[PDB]
Formats: C-alpha cells, structure tokens, sequence
C-alpha cells in the first residue's frame, strides 16, 4: 500500500521540486535577480 518510497510517501512531491532545481533553468535565471 505504501507504494514506492516517493519522498516519505508524500505523493512524489519531489517530482515538481526536481524539474524546479534540476531542469529549472528558467526558474534559476529568475531567482538570480
């Protein structure tokens, strides 16, 4: 039932935080003023 450990079984929220930090070239460029 717990299903694959998706970051503390948080529904795999890391998925969004992954593309945001890893493939977030668009987000980083904006976070750098």
């Amino acid at each position: 039932q717990p299903l694959p450990d998706c970051c503390r079984q948080k529904t795999c929220s890391c998925r969004l935080y992954e593309l945001l930090h890893g493939a977030g070239n668009h987000a980083a460029g904006i976070l750098t003023l």
